[PDB]
Formats: C-alpha cells, structure tokens, sequence
C-alpha cells in the first residue's frame, strides 16, 4: 500500500485570532526518501491576516526516511492509518492546537485537519506577518503510555533577524497496534518553495530523516 | 441594554481527543450581582468520553459584580459586545483552546463558542472522568498592548482527593474602545448544580466578584 | 511558642546574572494578624545591579491570618519549624530558585535563605531596574504527595505602566506531621515602605490572610 | 591557547531538596574533536540523596566539533573566556538553576559551578534515583539580544523504561565580543563510563558536534 510514490489530498479548517479559513492542498511525495511537495489554495478567509508559516508544519510523518534499526510507527500503521494531535506553545503566549486524521485510499493519503490559534499579541510577528521561515529542527520521539510522542524546539526566523520560538508536542496514535520504536530523532526542514501576494497559493516542501543521535 | 436580569443563549462546537460534539445552552443571570445559571444539552457526540468539567468555564465576564472604583471593561463593551480567546494548559500536557463571540440582541447574550482539546493522556483524569469540580479561583486582570488579559491558577478536585492543575490565559477584546481598568482581581466559583448519567443535561451556576486585593 | 508578637532574623546569600550578594534583615510581626515588617541591609555585592523587588517575597507563611475553619500548616509546624523551596518563572525566561530553612529560638524566627536567578535578559525590566512594586496576589494552597504546595500568578508593575508576570511554585515542608488543610487561598500584599538610593537599606511590609474563596 | 589537548579542573557547590554538597573534578578533552572525560569526587554531602544524572550536563561548549562554516562562539571567547547560566525545567515541576564561570590558565579550563534544584516530588524519579542515563540530544543555538542562547529537549531514560523530560535554556556570555554564529545545532551525548555504589566517584564522557541541520 505505501509505495515509493504516493499522492496527498488535504482540507484544513481553522480559526486564528477569531479569523475563520479553509485551505485545500494536493501533492506528492517519496515516503522512503522522506520528501513531499504540496500545492495549497486558500478556499475561505482570504486574505489571511496572520503569518502563513504557523500553518505549514500542520499541512504526516509517513514522509520521513526511517532506517532499518528504527521501527517505523507511521508506515506500520497502514492500511488502517493513524491520527495526531499537536499543541504549539509560542514564547509570547500564542497557542495553537491542531489535529490530522490520516487515511489511505489507493496511493493517496487523505488529511482531515483542524487548526486553532489563540492569544497572538496584536503587534507580535504572527499578526504583523514578520516571519521568513522555520529553521530546520530535530523532533525527539519517545513512547508515553503506549503512544508515540514528539517534542520539538522550533524557531521562526524573523524579518530583521533573530527568532520567534515555539515548543511543539505531538501525540501520534496508530489505529492498530504496531512495533513501538525506542527513543529516537527525526530531523526536519520545511520550505515555502513559492507563493503569491497573500499566500492564496503556496508550494510547500519538507525533508525528514529519522536517526538515533550520537 | 444590560439590565438587572438578562437571558443567555449559547452553542459550543468542539473536538477533544478527536471526539466531535455540539452543546447548546439557555439560561439567565444577574449581571450586577455577578451570578448566572444555565441549562446545557449535548446535541451531538453523546455520550462525551471526557470529563465534562473541562467545558464549564468556557460556557462571559459580564456576569461579575464590579465595584464603582474598578472600570467594567465587559459592561462598557455593549451594545457592540466583545469576544475572548483562552488557552488552558493542564499540568499533564493536555491543552485546550477556546473562543467566545458575545453579541447582545434585546435582553439576550448570544455566545458562539469553539473548544478544542489535545494531548490528554489516555489514563489521565480527563479521559478517565475522575474530576469532581473546579475549586474556587481568583483571575488576575491586567491590560497588555491595549486589551484585557486574565490569568488563573485553576484546579480540578479529583476522585480520591488531590488536584489536577490548569493555567488559564484569556484575552478579552471589546468591539469598541472603553475605560481600561487598572490591575485587579475577579473571584470565581462555578458549580454543576445537577446533571443526568452522561452529562447529556447539566444545570450550571457561576458567582464572580471583582476586587482590588489587600 | 508562637506568641502575638515575634521577632525575625534573616541572612540571604544569592547570585543573580552571576552577581554575588549577602543581605541580612531584622524585624517583627503579628503572626495572628498576618503582618510583618523587616529592615534589610546589603552586606556584600552593593550596589545590586538588578531589581530589588525580585528578592522581597523570598525575605514565612507563619505571618498569615488563618481562620479557625482552615488548618494552619505553618503554626502547627513549630516548635520544630519548616522549610520551603520556590521556583519563580518570569514571562521573559528569567528563572529564580529560592529556599528558606525557618527555625524558632525563643520569640525569634531565624531564616537561612539561598536565592539564585538566571537568564534575565540584559535589557529586561529586572537588569534595567524598571520595577515599581508587586501587585497584590492570591496564593492557591493544596496538598500534593503529603506536602503543602502554593501556586501564585504574580505581577510586577513597571515604570511606564503595564506588568511583568511571574509564576511562583512553593513547596512547604513541616519538620513534623501536622493537620493538612484542604484546598484554600492566602491573599498577600507586599510593600517596600522605604529604601535608600541603591536599596542598601530597605524597610519591607507584608499583609497575608487565608480564606476559602467564594 | 586552545590546543588539540586541554585539561579541565572544576568545583561545583549546590543544594538539591535542601541537601548541600560539593563535587570536585579533574579531566582532559579534545576541543577540536568535541570530546572530554572527567573524574568527579563528592567532597561534601555524601551520599547524595538524588539522581546523580541531574548534575552531569552542568559538569563547557569549548568541547564541541565546530565546522569551518559555523562561527565558534566558545573558542573565539578565549583567552578571556566566558560564563553560562542554565535553567532546567523538569516535566514534574522540579527546577534547577546552574552557572559556570570558565577561565583559561595555561592548557587548563577552570570551572566555578553553582547548582540549585527545588520542588522535586519526594516520590519522583530524581529523589528515588530511578534514572539510567540522558538520551542523546540536539541543542538549538541562536543569538537573542547579542548573546548565544541554547534550548534543549532533554530526556532521562527511567528504570522500568519510558522517559522523564527536561527543557534546558542556557545563556552563554563571552567576556569579549566575538563573531556571532547564525542559527545552528549542537548534537550531544553524555555517558557515565563508571561509578562506585553512591556515585562518590564517577568517570564522565561527552561527545558534541555542531551542524546546520538538513
């Protein structure tokens, strides 16, 4: 079922700072190379009044290169699939919650996403769209009460330089029992490859690689 | 417009641990006495698989007794009204986001509520419904970048005794400029007066009183 | 042993931002009225390069008015006495740890204090001495694994107005078993009554009152 | 001054849970290979009543392999040297503060260390010595207001399996201006190579490597 080439369909509905929106996406990736590319269209709530970058890491750890010696929680989870929940705690008190329900129909991953952001200061970098990109990162993966937890120290590079910090916690729940991995890492980088004026259209790329550290 | 007796209508839509639900409520309160009572019906997602108590403080600081010497951000905000956003950070990593858009039509407050909870441990008190009540509390109210912020150290009393701690941050945004108060407190207590087996029906009561501390 | 009038002797040794100091104090209070006054002298590390206010709440919950219906963990702890540990988490990442070992010799409380502060931004209000006072507060008191825990949402009023937030957690350990109270509150206010140029000399006052909330 | 082979002398004084101790160490490392080994003796407060592992990462980022393309804040700081401050926020509310003042005399780094830990639950893994090791980690390094900040998601592996999480923030201050690096990573692993019954004697090893991520 998980082939060397898979397609991806997604719908996100969300509210940030009380602003409602819908974004749909279509793309493709190489699960075994840990790469994926997606084309995202704002369907409702254009133009977004917040930094598009807060959304991009919510737009599937199936797209991560897992070595033999590390059990692949994500790939083992299919065909049944899995869901995740995430909190994003920004250093200025902005908080987001997000979830994705991931299903497999043929060679296509369907992603049903909800995103909610609250308490962004009105003159902070998110509401004033001062973000350039996410720096690369390393997710710390560990089992807690029988499900996979990922913690990340994430940072947005700001216009003018310097960084806006965010702590991620993701809980990943396979819909069937799998071989649980030991403590390990997933390196990430995520890049907006192109966008129009108000990010109504966005081409998004991720590379991810699992490893056991030093 | 804000009389000694007002009615309240609400709809909450939410997702906790991936479980979708809708709850509607009707009730009444005394804004100047800082009291209110509400009758809540689960409309979708019965029976709730999580502790109903995580919802109750999301089900309007108009219902708080404000003394003369403290400017009433909430009552001054009408007829135009106000909205709030809240993060609830539980000590075991459970996080909720919530928002309420409050409008005034005649003597009735309409409440449009969204609630989302993530990362509740499956064997924690919320997913195992081990909560008895919220302890009383004191909200710390202060202006930050021109809007009212409230911080609360909240605690749920547990079955077996001892407490489950939650930190609230609420940002309150009047839809028109008002007299901003100085740093002050709002004492709260919130009580489920009655409920059926699975909290399909709930009668809920709050008392709230603003003060300037010692 | 705990009379209506008691004396207080203290020595604090500490390091903030790498700056070492020693402060000694002598004063007096009314345990049953929940009041105390103290005279503090900087003995080493004058002039302090940080906001003196970060120290003042570390300079004994014996000085709190406890009503009959709330068991007094502190007063019950003597003659043997008690110790406490505290973390102070400031909203800009400044963190302090502090401890006090409290003994009773005659009508005098001896206080052996250690205070350590790290990660204060060099252009933040603590290192630029922009604090005016602590706002009043309400400490939430609860038992956790057999010892009394206090949580406080504290705020320093800043020069220019607006607030610098700090979260306190104190663990209070009686040196003998006592009647553990139920969940309750202690209202505080703390005031620098007078000081010289660089706070080499400071007269400090606290009022504290325990209550059961609404 | 920073040769391919350097010696290390250290003294830590600290208090955890009110327990006072002094630990001295002597060792050696390869700054350009990012390796170091140290022999630590408890001089006061034997036997330690807490998990020795909370101390080991406080026992100098000079011992990290820095590639050409990343400015070496640490090595550039000598001969004048640098100091750091650290907060360690454990997931059960245990908090430590630590600092190190690092000087260079000949081929020897001198380390003047203070460590303070508070609010460790009495039946938690630190006070019940249930820790096996620190998992490897990746420190996120970024400049904030002109000094180097490092954030780490750290985890102790527990007896019985599963993990105890700790968030590190270190502020690193060179005693002279240097070439500030861009956002980057330092991979770490730290290992107790050997110890006696109560960790009165400990041989400690670290490997560290700076990189720019994916």
């Amino acid at each position: 079922v998980i082939k060397s080439d898979m397609k991806i369909k997604l719908r996100m509905e969300g509210t940030v700072n009380g602003h409602k929106f819908v974004i749909e996406g279509e793309g493709e990736g190489k699960p075994y190379e840990g790469t994926q590319t997606m084309n995202l269209k704002v369907k409702e709530g254009a133009p977004l009044p917040f930094a598009y970058d807060i959304l991009t890491t919510v737009f599937n750890r199936v797209f991560a290169k897992y070595p033999k010696h590390i059990p692949d929680y994500f790939k083992q989870s299919f065909p049944e699939g899995y869901s995740w929940e995430r909190s994003m705690t920004f250093e200025d008190g902005g908080i987001c919650t997000a979830r994705n329900d991931i299903t497999l129909e043929g060679d296509c991953f369907f992603n049903e996403i909800r995103f909610d952001g609250v308490n962004f200061p009105p003159n902070g970098p998110v509401m004033q769209k001062k973000t350039l990109k996410w720096e690369p990162s390393t997710e710390k993966m560990y089992v807690r009460d029988g499900v996979l937890t990922g913690d990340i120290n994430m940072a947005l590079l700001l216009e003018g330089g310097g960084h806006y910090r965010c702590d991620f916690k993701t809980t990943y729940k396979a819909k069937k029992g799998v071989q649980l991995p030991d403590y390990h890492f997933v390196d990430h980088c995520i890049e907006i490859l192109s966008h129009d004026k108000d990010y109504n259209n966005v081409k998004l790329y991720e590379h991810a690689v699992a490893h056991s550290g030093l």
